[PDB]
């Protein structure tokens, strides 16, 4: 049972629609990871923030194996005992009227489009399938066809068949291009991350956040602020909004809602924006299984409790200013909030981003390039100082080697 | 902790997309559900055919408490080496060259869609961003912006913004229509279900599958099977169109691959389809994780070795037999296949299937009705023959007090 089996396997009976890191990953506990040769790793994806909480972090896990031996799923079509008190937890945690629980990011940004759009027929008096939805340029919200027609990047949305109407797209960071585009009327809504990271951890200039949502409020638009890889925690705050004292109309939270034990996602948003969807008119098969809902409780409380938003805050400052001590010619830009950075490679035929993750790897430290010149860390938010400063000597050994 | 609390709680704190059945279930376990207050039901349901080997079956929690405490996430950005496993024992067992992981019944459309139309562009030549795909009215496959798009539902797509182009509709069991349909060289691919679950379990007649095929193939047309309801023993068979050795060129598995201890879905299809998508061209963050996987090989191998297929198709030969006896003018007519069935109700200002499901849940019976006046019968696959009699004798005590 070797690496290059699972390889050469996966390669035979499994779909070529990822190229990912020549690693096989067996076992995985809080923020290291072993492959089955043995090998240990310190894990600086979390899994896209999936795992934010660490792998396998003991209370989500004894959660999942209390309530498996309960109840799994019985389907919204009936009521069960769990879901309704994660939504309770929930709503109160972000000071929301009620939340729509869906299982991934996909559905969570599928959830808002059709929220905002039901809202601008019911609400705001559009001229019914006449309303438009803006996205900033360099979005990632998933990859349906809804999720592909509205991105930029031609390896989601090339050959992909036609594409959805009533998506705009603007720059991102970019406040008059968000108040030309709102001057549509027939405007119902505008999704946003408050930190691109699929892009490359694009971080906006201070007062964005502010700016978008006083263009939303006085031109009677939807802010929609895509958190499930910005939120939780991440970041340093509940929300990435949070550090402008932001209140979106509608907040998408996935991934580490569960700790990466579950397919968790949900949509939080007031009463006459949520209540404009009757009964029968929208849900999911696994959306609110009483499962789902333990763990998503247990994540949450082990985020709340254990201290890992400040945690992730001051670990996060310790490592961008120990990230940009090396040297300019070889380390373009270090950017990112929270435990979510990113630095720019001067990319050549010498090197590129790629090699760097592989000879990061032969060094212990497992890393996602985004785009050939840009590299992500982001480790899991119960990560130590001593850690993270053994992990950040690993990526100065690595650079340093070429 | 009684029941109208778990409703009015989840009225406040959850939004009101779904009008379910008044009954509050806490526990589960084969064919049987206990609410909170401790009362017995047999479940009728079997959450939409998520939970075909019962709730919480015995060896998938196993196979889940095992890998919980191993690995859970690592995203596809590295290899594990469980996807892989599960990866050749599907596709060696529904004999198909590759297979591609999703999470939800959505997604697997999604994958699916976007498979015909990369296909129709590289491999039939279809002007790019031309392509279209039938799908049969009454269809369903979920509800994103694009499965409601080629929905016939006024519930599922009303108020819901533009659709999705590219989308023909065709009647149901009907061949003369995808004859005509298939006329357009633009068109990509044809999406079926074998048989039309949410829509009443409408069963086509016999060699509907293999007319389907020969024109699917005639006109160089994608075959897409949506068997994520209907497939999985449940029917009588692995798959419903192995009724009539019919071989789609995509097929689609979800909700019972998992028996509802986990969101897995699976579109299966050969090499010249699937490799059509790229390496980054499609994914999903928890698509493919290693959890998911062992909880899916232990449902396909619990699904295998215990005798179900065969076991749902004598007890549905026996469920249809007995429920036929009741008097024509209260049971309009009776239909299914294997453990997938559904009766009509002449339904008046007298009585609707509503009531019905209301007085089957007091006296111990949970079913589902779909039209007010069409109700499903659908027990999990490890039901025995006293019990499903002993559960007629309820549904006929149930309609006999009308
Ligand atoms: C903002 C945002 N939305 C969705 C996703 C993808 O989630 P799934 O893979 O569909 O569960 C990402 C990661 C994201 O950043
Ligand atoms: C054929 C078919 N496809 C999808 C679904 C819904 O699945 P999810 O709720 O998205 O997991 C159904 C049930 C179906 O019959």
């Amino acid at each position: 049972p070797t690496s290059d089996d699972i390889f050469e396997r996966e390669y035979k009976y499994g779909a070529h629609n990822y190229h990912p890191l020549p690693v096989a990953l067996e076992r995985g506990k809080g923020i290291y990871l072993w492959d089955v040769e043995g090998r240990k790793y310190f894990d600086f994806l979390s899994s896209y923030s999936a795992v934010n909480q660490g792998h396998c972090h003991p209370k989500i896990v004894n959660a999942l194996k209390s309530q498996v031996d309960k109840l799994t799923l019985t389907s919204r079509a009936f009521y069960n005992n769990v879901l309704g008190e994660y939504e309770e937890y929930i709503t109160k945690l972000f000071n929301y009227h009620k939340v729509l629980p869906m299982n991934t990011g996909v559905e969570a940004g599928e959830t808002a489009c059709k929220l905002a759009r039901k809202w601008g027929y019911t609400v705001k008096g559009i001229q019914k399938y006449k309303a438009k939805i803006v996205f900033a340029a360099g979005n990632f919200w998933g990859r349906t066809l809804s999720a592909i027609s509205s991105s930029t990047d031609p390896t989601s949305y090339d050959g992909f068949g036609p594409f959805m109407p009533g998506f705009d797209i603007i720059p991102y960071n970019d406040l008059p291009a968000l108040e030309r585009a709102l001057q549509d009327p027939n405007v119902a809504a505008f999704m946003v991350e408050p930190i691109q990271g699929e892009a490359g951890v694009v971080v906006p200039d201070p007062g964005y956040l502010m700016g978008v949502r006083e263009l939303c409020t006085r031109h009677q638009v939807l802010f929609i602020a895509d958190e499930i890889q910005t939120g939780l925690a991440r970041t340093g705050r509940w929300l990435a909004v949070d550090y402008e004292n932001v209140r979106p109309d509608i907040v998408l939270l996935g991934k580490a809602l569960s700790g990466g034990l579950y397919p968790v996602s949900a949509v939080l948003c007031d009463d006459d924006i949520m209540l404009t969807i009757k009964p029968g008119e929208h849900g999911s098969t696994y959306g609110g299984n009483p499962l789902g809902c333990r763990v998503a409780i247990a994540a949450l409380e082990v985020l709340e409790e254990e201290n890992l938003a400040e945690n992730a805050d001051k670990l996060g400052i310790i490592l961008r200013n120990e990230l940009m001590k090396l040297p300019s010619d070889v380390v373009t830009a270090v950017r990112g909030k929270g435990l979510l950075n990113a630095i720019v490679i001067k990319e050549t035929k010498d090197w590129d981003a790629w090699k760097v993750c592989l000879r990061l790897r032969d060094n212990g430290l497992l890393a996602k390039p985004t785009h050939g010149d840009i590299i992500r860390f982001a480790p899991p938010l119960v990560i130590k100082e001593d850690e993270l400063r053994e992990s950040i000597e690993i990526i100065n050994k690595t650079i340093l080697s070429f």
